[PDB]
């Protein structure tokens, strides 16, 4: 069986649409979650508010939206990954559009009432990508949450991916990156990259603050890299043999730091099954970075699981660390929502 869980609610469903590739974002002093996802017929993006009452052990979600400026003309929105700047109470909207050689492009927008209503949007890709633009094929955003730094400038920092065109009679290989904002998202930097064929990815701070990656890969487990300098280099990286990826190019997974018991820890979701995408387990790392110290996976939801994210909600009713996670189920015909606590999961670890 599967570990016993606050909630689990399906919360997007295959009807007049498609709905997948989820993201999840937790609003501190809002007791709060936005939940977006693509709605395909992909087309546009959409949201769920959920509000939490702890009492309950539960989220109520409002009524499905349409995220109606996130959206160029003539272009399909895809990969939300959003992010709520501490500093301004500012919520970000990445995305990217593609037309209904490179033509995609990274987008933004934004909203000061929690999500209620949105700029117009941002093109980005100018100048967040320059010169480099040329040399790509394809690009993209997330998907999933994003990461704002505790440095002076409290930077904000979009994982992403770029099909780079490194030698004409190779097809395009992928490479991980972040974009990098230290002026709340008015100007956009593009990070080094990670390493041959790593595809999507999220990232996650922990302290020496330190700046974990956890990617996607073509190979048979999770690539992990660190950042010293916030995300402008991940100096190193490696395999993580802890972390199984199935076949044929392995699936999106999400991480998080969340606060030490014992100053963070680390958790990520991602399928379980060396060969198929099911079995959704959570893994633990208390220990971080260090990918030895990935623990065995503990399971989640049995059955066809593919895309997650996940968002630390601060203290569970049990007092021990609670955890949000969205997820796409049952061969894609729903996006589920997870709400569980750290000795719900570890109990071992208390
Ligand atoms: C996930 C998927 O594997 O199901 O794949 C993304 C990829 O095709 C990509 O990471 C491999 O290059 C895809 N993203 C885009 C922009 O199409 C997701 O839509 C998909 F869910």
């Amino acid at each position: 069986a599967s570990l016993p869980v606050l909630q689990k609610e399906s919360v997007f469903q295959s009807g007049a649409h498609a709905y997948r590739i989820p993201a999840l974002l937790y609003l501190p002093g809002q007791q709060s979650l936005l939940a977006f996802a693509e709605q395909r017929a992909a087309e546009l993006i959409v949201l769920r508010r959920g509000d939490y009452d702890a009492p309950t052990h539960q989220v109520q979600w409002q009524a499905q939206e349409v995220v109606a400026q996130a959206r160029l003309d003539g272009h399909r929105s895809m990969n939300p990954c959003p992010l709520y700047d501490a500093q301004t109470g500012t919520l970000f909207l990445f995305f990217i559009a593609i037309p209904g050689a490179n033509v995609t492009r990274l987008c933004q927008v934004t909203s000061t009432d929690h999500g209620r209503t949105w700029s117009s949007p941002r093109d980005l890709t100018d100048a967040a990508i320059g010169p480099a633009y040329r040399e790509w094929s394809t690009f993209a955003v997330g998907p999933g949450h994003c990461l704002q730094l505790n440095d002076r400038a409290r930077s904000l920092v979009v994982p992403a991916y770029a099909y780079r065109k490194l030698h004409p009679i190779q097809r395009p290989i992928p490479s991980a990156f972040c974009f990098l904002s230290h002026d709340h998202g008015r100007t956009w930097a593009r990070g080094h990259f990670v390493a041959q064929d790593t595809l999507e990815c999220q990232v996650a701070e922990v302290e020496q603050r330190v700046v974990t990656l956890n990617a996607r890969s073509h190979l048979r487990a999770r690539v992990q890299a660190q950042s010293t300098n916030d995300g402008l280099d991940f100096q190193e990286s490696q395999l993580v043999k802890k972390l199984v990826e199935p076949p044929p190019q392995g699936c999106q997974g999400s991480v998080i730091s969340f606060p030490s018991p014992r100053a963070q820890w680390l958790l990520y979701t991602h399928p379980t099954h060396s060969w198929q995408r099911a079995d959704l387990g959570a893994y633990l790392n208390p220990r971080p970075p260090a990918p030895e110290a990935w623990s065995e996976p503990v399971l989640l939801a049995k059955g066809s699981c593919a895309y997650s994210d996940l968002q630390s909600m601060g203290t569970g009713p049990d007092g021990s660390p609670l955890f949000g996670c969205l997820y796409e189920a049952n061969d894609y015909e729903e996006i589920v929502f997870l709400m569980f606590t750290l000795k719900q999961a570890f109990p071992a670890e208390y």
